[PDB]
């Protein structure tokens, strides 16, 4: 799935805060 101008988004996903790097998105275990 995660590659990083897409985790940056996730990272921004990552104020998708359920995950202070729970984990998001060089918290990513994705692809």
């Amino acid at each position: 799935i995660c590659e990083e101008p897409t985790c940056r988004n996730r990272t921004r996903h990552l104020p998708l805060q359920f995950s202070r790097t729970g984990p998001l998105c060089p918290a990513c275990m994705k692809a």
